């Protein structure tokens, strides 16, 4: 029985405010963090901000926090709701707000009592979170799958200087046998990127941005392509690394074009590209480079820009902040053809339920669902275990710099060590990794 | 009763693998994760790497491992030790390794046992980790005492792409009047400081080091120092923020001199400043400046410049590579009369014992202690219990960016609430928090 709800704020990878929750119960006290993602996306579930500009830059958490004390905590405790049904759990939070985007309590007050739930129900069952999300999820019972972990080495768009508009730049050891090998390639990658980065651009650019990645003033797209080749060469795995991007194109999309050059005070605007142009770039960028996955080539609600691309796409197609995790968007997804996968961050959508709900949806629509993280994290490793429970073969979880970032991944370690042969690595086959 | 010692490899904050030990006891399984330095004192216990090439860029850490798996995990459940005898527990350790700098086993292989020991001797015991740790060292808890954060906000050295010689700027909000409220003050600056740094260095200053703290191309420590003042003042915390140095000068100690420009190869070494000269820069620096705090001002082996310089320093003077947090070192410092102030960091030793020691032999001698990080971090949060537990009243464990440091000030934040009238912030008196 749940005796306590709490809320406290602590701070994010950013040193930004963000919501704390514990819920006790016979088990002991379990912490869930909530992450924040920048520029979000407009479909996200509310984030609550104070808005106090003489504290935090406006940025603090006191009123979602307090929400959590004096709303949601008494009635939540006085519910006497069993941790393991998290339907139970989440309705009743749901219910609570009685809002469609969660604007009421927040969504930042609401995840953090959700995910909690979820580990006070784990460790009433005596087994491994990622086995009660598994069971949550009515995932298969084996065998568990160690996820291809995208890691962001490198930073564009609004994460870094330079005109380079795509914002995140992946690789993916899907060539790894295991996923602590997976890792191993990919901090070498990491290591000879950084090594190249500091003796072509200085040491300036060795520095990384908000997810572990280099941000060097870069030109073009292919620039950055060449260089994350020339590390994976480098560090003796080519073959074995693939490539993932993160256009945020939403972020350079105006008069229903897109501006290649937004950074740029005085772009050329007879340069702005249609979508069908913008769609001929990745397919040359797809031909050159070994690219198997592209998030949210085109905005958030350009759904026939999506549509036309993902009839020659030919490779993984994600939608982050087309369907912001949200099972009616999904669907809208689905219908018009626009993509095969899901970026699911359960802080889109609010509660644990409505996140598995998404995946399900996902998966049953034939597409891939990758786990992710927002560019503001936590110590925090949920992502870890949901995307083992989920069994989805692939993760975002960061650069491996920046230990936000190595929480989750130094977690699938100690996941897959436990599981012992009781695991696969998802491999070349990440994208179904659920099918494994 | 330690049923199991058991050690795997982990990531730390900059993506090199590191040590991470689990201890079981009745009580549970307890976790404690080695960190790590750049550039390390000539004198720190042995870091062991293995130095395989075709492995983790030769940074693997399979030889510590298995050290502890092989050698030191038998041996010591055999033993059937008391957890709650940490002078047994690490007496044990340091027995079973034989060597003065631990190069049998490595340091990186012993401290991992001797912090899980006290984390599951504090469960044994029933009390959190601070309160354990403030017995084993004998320390006064009516009332406890939280630190002062030293927030390393701006970063130089080699740690620089310009010529700023010195290695670490931090700010000390001891003007809070707790440590809640000197965390968002400290925050506050910090935002502050990032965009004046990419207004007027560009995005890519913006960029942060290995410890969260920006980067810009300075060529001198005052106009370091003056951005620093304009963002403490656009924070609107003139006052009650204090600045701390971490010169770091072994790094441009070279044939008897100090170069304050050893990024220049063509540096011009008749410019080269000796102990003396060196003194008077910091000297004016001190009184321009609000200055609380210079660390490693001079080489870890040139005594009689630091002596000479104390001699009329008015300020906190620490001793980092000097010490390297060994109780034999320290002996030599306080006869010579250095320093007045140890940085405590437990793998430069090896054992929480031998920590506990320096800190003693410190704090006896008048000095103060201030307890830190490594520049190689992970999501671990040991060093948070510990400040408070030695009664210190001053911890340096990063800027507040990046999880790995995030994780140690969100842990005080916890401790802060839950000690509550139990606990009072050292502010101003951080020198002597332990006499407070
Ligand atoms: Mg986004
Ligand atoms: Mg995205
Ligand atoms: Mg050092
Ligand atoms: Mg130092």
């Amino acid at each position: 029985a749940v005796s306590k709800v709490y809320a406290r704020s602590v701070y994010d990878s950013r040193g930004n405010p963000t919501v704390e929750v514990e819920l006790t119960t016979e088990k002991g006290v379990f912490r869930s963090i909530v992450p924040s993602g920048a520029a979000t996306g407009v479909h996200e579930a509310l984030e609550m901000r104070d808005g106090d500009k003489s504290k935090w830059m406006g940025k603090g958490v006191l009123h979602a926090v307090k929400n959590v004390n004096d709303v949601i905590a008494p009635a939540f405790v006085k519910a006497n709701i069993d941790v393991k049904d998290q339907k139970a759990v989440d309705d009743f939070l749901i219910s609570l707000d009685g809002t469609a985007n969660k604007s009421k309590l927040g969504a930042n007050a609401i995840l953090g009592v959700s995910l909690a739930a979820s580990r006070a129900a784990a460790a009433e069952k005596n087994v491994p979170l990622y086995k009660h999300l598994a069971d949550l999820s009515k995932s298969k019972t084996s065998p568990y799958v160690l996820p291809v972990p995208f890691l962001n080495v490198l930073n564009g768009g609004s994460h870094a200087g330079g005109a380079l508009a795509l914002q995140e730049f992946m690789i993916a050891p899907t060539g790894a046998k295991t996923f602590a090998e997976a890792l191993r390639i990919g901090s070498e990658v990491y290591h000879n990127l950084k090594s190249l980065t500091k003796k072509r651009y200085g040491a300036s650019a060795g520095n990384v941005g908000d997810e572990g990645g280099v941000a060097p003033n870069i030109q073009t797209a292919e620039e950055a392509l060449d260089l994350i080749v020339d590390a994976i060469k480098a560090a003796g795995h080519d073959g074995k690394v693939k490539i993932g991007l993160d256009c945020a194109s939403s972020e350079f999309f105006k008069d229903g074009k897109y501006d290649l050059d937004f950074k740029n005070p005085n772009s050329d605007k007879s340069k702005w590209l249609t979508g069908p142009q913008l769609a001929d770039l990745y397919h040359s960028l797809m031909k050159r480079y070994p690219i198997v996955s592209i998030e949210d080539p085109f905005a958030e609600d350009d759904w026939e820009a999506w549509s036309h691309f993902f009839k020659t796409a030919g490779i993984q197609i994600v939608a982050d902040d087309l369907t912001v995790t949200n099972p009616k968007r999904i669907a809208t997804a689905i219908e018009k053809k626009a993509a095969d996968a899901l970026l699911l961050k359960v802080n889109q959508i609010g509660t644990l339920s409505e996140s598995i709900k998404a995946a399900q949806d996902s998966f049953a629509a034939g597409w891939g669902v990758m786990v992710s993280h927002r560019s503001g994290e936590t110590e925090d490793t949920f992502i870890a275990d949901l995307v083992v429970g989920l069994r989805t073969g692939q993760i975002k979880t960061g650069a491996p710099a920046r230990s936000e970032r190595l929480a989750k991944l130094n977690q699938l370690l100690r996941i897959e060590e436990e599981l012992g042969d009781n695991a696969v690595f998802a491999g070349e086959n990440f994208h179904h990794g659920d099918k494994l």
